[PDB]
Parts: structure tokens; C-alpha cells; sequence
């Protein structure tokens, strides 16, 4: 790279390098740092600015410890831009978040400098201990070092790995990326030491050094600049529920929305704003948001968790055992459904159509478009047996026109297309490229609408009218809306060929979302390809 | 039991003069004769508007004094004193807020007390809950039943006699007024397939030094005192956090050593992000014990290891096995256990196994299915425990039987060349139906365009009743007769 424009950074291959530098010179080291930070990756990766951060924590960190034989760790791995840029993939920077490029956080087999894979929060401090653990046993004296933010340090799992950590006392520190005290960490066992300046290097390395020796769980605080913010993970579906949102709790005051730290992510800032007491914010706790909901059914409201397919995840207990079991008509608005892209593997909204599927009681819509979205939005809220979910993609709305409100019947689905040998019946967004297969091939096309519970009698309707089905999912094939399509047909013994077509049996990797999608054959051409080969 | 005689609602009990209740206390202590939340739970039926007032037990495994004065647990749908319906811990605090939440706003006065025990509150749920409620601040009572928190928010008051009835009637009678999260701290005083699984661990332990054993708060329940009294180096009881329990093995395996974790079917439901995000996504090699999977019987809804087969299933990367018995068990926690290139889960049910020979362990080849018996038109494809039954009626029909051992990756080969030589296939599992193994094998059917019918055997969709296994197994038609009766019917489609 421009060796001329960055000369210390230049000097900077692998840690080891770093390290061979003299202190003085790291002050120099990282405004280079920033600056290269700010001058090599694309703006429209905005992690870049969370990193601006952490520079001066980063220097301080591969510095003073033995990376790579030390382990460290970042929570979340947003604020890790410097630390791949100088842990050997300063001139790959730019390829970050690209399809092909390097991954958007920390990933274990892209480098040995990566201990562990992040993308959900909280998991540092509790792989950190297993960690410490080990190295304990290892008896090298392998040091261990987590950094958490003040949002991720809010995960019930974080207090269950420091309230474990306070037990067994492992020997590793835990830093606190304060850029929003120390009682409940002390109180957790931990040696607390701070609030300390996080954009003083050699400040930091000095202090750093005496705790990286020190005994038993070792907690500093230290604060960093915020700064202006980050982007978070034709109107988008964000916006719809947002709208839907704000009108609804117009007209009747028993909504009450809730968010795991995520309010601008699901659309939720006006309405935030304008409904104040029917907003709530738990923080980074998807497990409380889903039981919080219960509790508030419980009493007579009208709940709705706005949460992520892939942060749903971590709440399925409580979706199935205090929401389900107790047959609460919560509702579950889930977001960034489908390939999310850029952010990779560890955010896709891939599994949610299966796993909840195998619960009782649970109606699962996929909306189609944005018309269909409201609708069902609508009919969820409504529906008061049981707990309702609808999930949308992130990304716009095709641009339909919007209808009076109304509610679906339940376990419907409705033909688009009368076609020839072949029906396809379509579960979701995905359904413009289904439509062109359909055309395509004169096929009949079926809009699905619900996954659960399925609309058998149009199933066997179809199967009993077509030689052949084909499923189209943004969700894994298996266990999926397709599989439900299959175990219909199965059940009633009526055999019919069914193509399952949705996401591959591996964690979908980086890139557009139109870009992974063609790639994943999920488009018009795609999709015809993989009926070809399968009629074939 | 003269002072209880006079209790049939807690209203009477309300109308009893103070100076009586101790002598109630024990008499409900002898007619029961868990008893050590006998002075709480009447101070709170005395003190409070109950049923108006919302009472909520944390696990309700102690709540039989509370169902006297008024199911294994409370349940909303039996009594409307059982505010929530309970099973797993650390639930309380949570639904609890919300609950005193809705009361704020209703603005009829109703109040709101949660009482949790030390156990529950190590539940990360429990850390969240008391978090936000320390932030919106609604008026609220956590009763902590040990037999920090104003760092979180709530106001603290004690430590108080748990034990003292007339003690804590006046205590709740004094915070009566008080506002926002207040805080009350109480003081109170034939092999089994978990036993194969805890013998195979002491084992397994004697050969080498990487094995280490985590478990969520549950030695004795997966059968693990043996082994953490012989190794208690290699053993760790994290408490009721399945989530950290599990990262903390993915820690443990980046670390070098092999981690294990003996887990039940329903509280890895917990740890569902950890497993897929955690392990399944960096490909750590983490071994699942999963015990108690299928139907766990008298613990009811809350305890049924029922989905087990289907959310794991789709999750890329993960191996899962279903022993058929109590060697298949040893056998495939062997066959987990060194399989380095990713996660594996051995799931078995709670109870006694089949009395099988235990052979000496050898690594099964993965996703390999075997045919047991060989026979016409039908073939059935059993995964897991419900084996003997499913013997049964394959020597009846005459149908070809096959153990699966793997749901995932599926033996596809097997089950193309099953569904080439007979006319239907038969899947049997004790999981949902929905999503589950049998769900797998169309699947692969399906994909391969070989659409041959296939009846799928497993738990229907409702959570199922407590019972005995037995009774809900034969009710359930996951009995020889009831399978059999099953195929007729669906063959006569
Ligand atoms: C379990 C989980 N829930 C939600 C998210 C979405 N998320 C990503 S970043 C973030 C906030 C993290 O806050 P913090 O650790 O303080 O870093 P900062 O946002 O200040 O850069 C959230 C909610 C996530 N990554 N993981
Ligand atoms: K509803
Ligand atoms: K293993
Ligand atoms: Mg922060
Ligand atoms: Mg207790």
C-alpha cells in the first residue's frame, strides 16, 4: 500500500512487528491507524466507524499481549476492522463485507488471530472462560482477554459467564468497551479498575500490562468515543410495521410493542417516539422481550416482540414454553428474514421457518409483498388463540398497492395463476421470481401465506391436479414450509413429486442479498435450472 | 387439621385471626407430610387480594402449599389462583414485570409478587428481567426464597425469616406502600440411560485428559454424582444457565479438550442460539448428551424433550443420534465423542433401557443407518427407543426394519434403496411429527423425485399431557397395537 502515506503502519505485517516498535512511536501508530481506516474501506460498511473507537485499545491489546498464542477476544466483532488490519490483512480491508472478501467480523478459519467466530453478542465472556480454563490446565500460561460493549455486556448470558467466572476465578480480564458502575462487577467477583481513558494508548498499555500478570477475574472499564453512530443490521418492510405500528396503537390502546435493543433496525423510532408508553426496550435480551410479552398478554394487553430471525434464536424457549404452552396471543413480527446479506452466516434469518414450524400452536404467515405484509400483521394481532408470527426480508417492498385491512382466513393460501402440469406454490418474498418461473413454464402458482397451519385441502387440491409441486422458501429446506408441504401429502398418502426449493444445508455466506441469491439459485433462471434438472 | 379444615379458599383463609395461623402453618405442613414454603405462601394468601392479586411461583416445583390453599406445577389453565404456568425456572421476575406492568395501567389496584428461589435466580432470563424492571420501575415484588439486586435496580429489604408467619405478614404488610421494584430477601431451610451415561463418562475419563463434563444445574438428574466425586477436575455444574453452559463448552473445545454437555431435551431449548451460533457455526466438535428426550411423563408439557429432533435438525453442520438402546447409546456417545469435524447429540429418553449386551465400544460409521429385519411391501424406519414396539409390529406385518441411528445426516442411500423394494415406508420417532426425522426422509424422497408414500409416527401437534410414559405412549398410539392399527388405517387412504 502507500508506504510513503503511512510510514509507521508500514512497519506493521503481523503483531510480532508491532511489537519489535518502540512506545513512543505507537501514539503515531494509531492515527495512522484511523486514518487508514477511514481512507481504505468502503463507507458503505459503516463498522468501520465502530472501529475508529477501538483503535487505540487494539494497539494497546497486541502490544502488550502474546497474540497469537495469547487469546483474544472480540464480543460482537463490529469494532475489529483495526484488529484484522494489523493482524496481517491490512491490504484485504477493503475487501470486508464483499462477497469473496474478508468476513464482516472476526471468523475463526480466516485467520489464527481470530479466536472466536462473532456476529450475535454477549459470547465473549462465556467462551473466554472455557478458554482460560483450558489454558489453566495447559499450564504454558496462556493468557485470555475478552472485550465486550456496554450494549453486549446486557445478555443474561453475560451475567450467567461472570456470575461462573466469579465461582471458579479463571485467570483472564475482561475489558469493558464503555462508549455510551464497577459495584456489580465487584460484586460478581470480579477485580474491578476504572473507568479508564480508552483513547490513551500508552495509558492503556501500561495498565494493561500489570492486569494481563494479575490473578483470578480481572475487569477494566474503559470509555471510548461513540461517535456519529452506525447503520444497523419503495418503502422497506421495516418501515411497513413501523407505520402499521404507530396506526394501530392509534386506534387502540391495548398495543404494546417491544424491542431487544433494535428499535431503529425494526422501524421502530417514531413510533418509539409518538407511543412512549406502549414502547420497551429491554436492552440486548431477547429472552426477557419474549417472556416480558407473555406476562404483559397476561394481563389483558396486546404484546408484540419485533426481533430478528437469527436474534429469535436465542428466545426459542420462551416462544415455545412460557408463550406457546400457555397458548398467549403474542405476536411476533421477525425481521431481516431470509439472506440478510453483507452481515454473513452469523445473521442470516435462515432457520425460523423451521423451527418454529414444530411448535404447537403457532401460526407462522410469510407475507408476499407489503400489502400482504400489513394484512397479516393485521390478522396476527387479531388472532387471540395462540401466538402468530409474521416474517418479512430486509430490503423494499415491491411496490403494490395498499388495501383497507382485513383478516386473512387462517391456513389459506390463494391461486395467482392457473398453469399446466406443474403448480407452484410459493411461501414469501420470493414470490417475483416465482411468478416469472410460473409464466416461464405456464405453471399454476399458489400464494401460500401461511406455513403453519398449512392450507391442505388447496395442497391436495393441487397435488391432485398437477403431476408435479415445487415449494419456494427463503428459509433451510429442511424442516422448513416445503417439508411441511411434503408431510400433507405423505399423511393423506397421496405421493406427488415435490421440489423443495429454499436455502442449502450451509450457513449462507457474505455478499448482495441479490448477489446470494442468484448465486444460491433463488431467481427466475435459477429456480427453472434446478426444475430442469430435477423433471430431468 | 382443624384451622385447615376451615380453609377451602383463600378467602377464608383470610378470615382466620392472626394468632391461628401458625397453627395452620403446621397443620398443612403434616397434611402434605416444597413444605419449606409453607409460612410464605400463607403470609401471601393472608396478606394479599388473591386471585385479583397476581401471585407467581418460579419453577412451581414448591408450589403444593399454594395449590392447597387454593397439575405437577400451576397451571392457569387448572386454577385461576396459577397466574403463570410454570416448569422450567427463572420465569417469574420476567412475565412478572409484564404482568405488573399491565396492572399499572389498568389502574385498578391489582398487585403484583413473584417469589423465586436462589437457584432461579442464576438464570441469565433472571438478570434480564430485574434489569428492565429496575429501569421502567413498576411496582412490584420479588421475593427471594434462599434456603446485588440494588445494584440492579430494586429496592432491597432484609434478610427476613422465611420461617416466621406472623414475621412476614407484618414485613409484606409494612412495604404495602412501598413503590416501584422492591426486593424481599427470605430465608429458608434394569439401567437407567442416564446411569450408562454417567458410568461411559467415568469410562471414558480413564483413558485420556481431554474429557471434561458440563452440566446446567442437574448432577444427580443426568446421573453424574459418580463423576464429578471421581473427577471433579473434569466436571462443571454452571449452575440454571444453559447458554453460558454451552459457549462455555465451545470455549473449552477451542481450548483443546473435548467438552460434553448433559443436557435435557427441553432446557437445550434455552440454548438453541448458542448451539447454532456457538458450536454449529465454528464447527466445534462439542458433544450433547441429551437426556430425558421423547416423553418424560408425570412433569408434564413443561418437560416433554418433544422437538428435540426438529430444531437441531435443521441446522447445517450437526450430527444427531438416536440410540434404540442401551448400547446403541454407548456406542454412538463413543462415536460423538471422537468425531472431530463438528458438533454431535446423542439423544435418549428418561428411564429404564432394554437390557440389551453392552458390547465393547467401537465408532459407528456416521449417517449410516442398519437393517435389522427383512421383509415385504413395508418398510419401517425406526429412530430411537420406541424400537421394541416398533419390532413388534414389523414381525407382524411382516415389514422390513431398519434402525437409523442417525436423523442427521440421513443414511439417503438406505432409505432410496428401501423405497425401491417395497410399495411405503413407515417412520418411527418420539419427537413432533412436524419437522422431525420421518420429515428428513421424505425429504430426501422428495428430492430425488421417488415419491413412494411414507407414514410418519411421532408426537402429534399439542404438547402432550403428564402421565406415565407408558400411559401416554399407549394413548398416543406409540404402542405396538396403536402403530399397527396407524398403518392400517393409512393404508386404507
Ligand atoms: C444477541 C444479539 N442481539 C442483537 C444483536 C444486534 N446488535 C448488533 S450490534 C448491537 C449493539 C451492541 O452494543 P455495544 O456492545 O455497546 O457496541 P456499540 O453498538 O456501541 O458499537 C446490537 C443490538 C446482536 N448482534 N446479537
Ligand atoms: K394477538
Ligand atoms: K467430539
Ligand atoms: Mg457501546
Ligand atoms: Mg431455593
Amino acid at each position: 500500500f502507500d508506504i510513503a502515506k503511512y510510514p509507521t503502519l508500514a512497519l506493521v505485517d503481523s503483531t510480532q512487528e508491532l511489537r519489535l516498535l518502540p512506545k513512543e512511536s505507537l501514539p503515531k501508530l494509531c492515527d495512522e491507524l484511523r486514518r487508514y481506516l477511514l481512507d481504505s474501506v468502503s463507507r458503505s460498511s459503516g463498522h468501520f466507524a465502530s472501529g475508529l473507537g477501538t483503535v487505540e485499545l487494539t494497539v494497546a491489546l497486541h502490544y502488550v499481549y502474546n497474540t497469537p498464542f495469547d487469546q483474544l477476544i472480540w464480543d460482537v466483532g463490529h469494532q475489529a476492522y483495526p484488529h484484522k488490519i494489523l493482524t496481517g490483512r491490512r491490504d484485504k480491508i477493503g475487501t470486508i463485507r464483499q462477497k469473496g472478501g474478508l468476513h464482516p467480523f472476526p471468523w475463526r478459519g480466516e485467520s489464527e488471530y481470530d479466536v472466536l467466530s462473532v456476529g450475535h453478542s454477549s459470547t465473549s465472556i462465556s467462551a473466554g472462560i472455557g478458554i482460560a480454563v483450558a489454558a489453566e490446565k495447559e499450564g504454558k500460561n496462556r493468557r485470555t482477554v475478552c472485550v465486550i460493549g456496554d450494549g453486549a455486556i446486557t445478555a443474561g448470558m453475560a451475567f450467567e459467564a461472570m456470575n461462573h467466572a466469579g465461582d471458579i476465578r479463571p485467570d483472564m480480564l475482561v475489558i469493558l468497551n464503555d462508549n455510551e458502575p464497577g459495584t456489580l462487577f465487584e460484586e460478581l467477583g470480579f477485580n474491578y479498575i476504572g473507568p479508564v481513558d480508552g483513547h490513551d494508548v500508552l495509558g492503556l498499555i501500561t495498565t494493561l500490562k500489570n492486569m494481563r500478570d494479575l490473578k483470578g477475574p480481572q475487569f477494566l472499564h474503559i470509555m471510548t468515543k461513540k461517535g456519529r453512530g452506525y447503520e444497523p443490521a419503495l418503502p422497506s418492510y421495516s418501515k411497513i410495521f413501523g407505520d402499521w405500528l404507530c396506526e394501530t396503537a392509534a386506534k387502540d390502546n391495548k398495543l404494546m410493542a417491544i424491542t431487544p435493543a433494535m428499535r431503529e433496525g425494526s422501524g421502530m423510532v417514531e413510533f418509539s417516539r409518538k407511543f412512549p408508553d406502549r414502547y420497551f426496550d429491554v436492552a440486548i435480551a431477547e429472552q426477557h422481550a419474549v417472556t416480558f410479552a407473555a406476562g404483559l398478554a397476561i394481563g389483558g394487553y396486546k404484546p408484540i416482540v419485533a426481533i430478528y430471525s437469527t436474534f429469535l434464536q436465542r428466545a426459542y424457549d420462551q416462544v415455545l414454553h412460557d408463550v406457546a404452552i400457555q397458548k398467549l396471543p403474542v405476536l411476533f413480527a421477525i425481521d431481516r428474514a431470509g439472506i440478510v446479506g453483507a452481515d454473513g452466516q452469523t445473521h442470516q434469518g435462515a432457520f425460523d421457518l423451521s423451527y418454529l414450524r414444530c411448535i404447537p400452536e403457532m401460526v407462522i404467515m410469510t407475507p408476499s409483498d407489503e400489502n400482504e405484509c400489513r394484512q397479516m400483521l393485521y390478522t396476527g394481532y387479531h388472532y387471540n388463540d395462540g401466538p402468530s408470527a409474521v416474517r418479512y426480508p430486509r430490503g423494499n417492498a415491491v411496490g403494490v398497492e395498499l388495501t383497507p385491512l382485513e383478516k386473512l382466513p387462517i391456513g389459506k393460501g390463494i391461486v395467482k395463476r392457473r398453469g399446466e402440469k406443474l403448480a407452484i406454490l410459493n411461501f414469501g418474498t420470493l414470490m417475483p421470481e416465482a411468478a416469472k418461473v410460473a409464466e416461464s413454464l405456464n405453471a399454476t402458482l399458489v400464494d401460500m401465506r401461511f406455513v403453519k397451519p398449512l392450507d391442505e385441502a388447496l395442497i391436495l387440491e393441487m397435488a391432485a391436479s398437477h403431476e408435479a409441486l415445487v415449494t419456494v422458501e427463503e428459509n433451510a429446506i429442511m424442516g422448513g414450509a416445503g417439508s411441511g408441504v411434503n408431510e400433507v401429502l405423505m399423511a393423506h398418502r397421496k405421493p406427488v413429486p415435490v421440489l423443495n426449493i429454499g436455502l442449502p444445508d450451509f450457513f449462507i455466506p457474505q455478499g448482495t442479498q441479490e448477489e446470494m441469491r442468484a448465486e444460491l439459485g433463488l431467481d427466475a433462471a435459477g429456480m427453472e435450472a434446478k426444475i430442469k434438472a430435477w423433471l430431468a
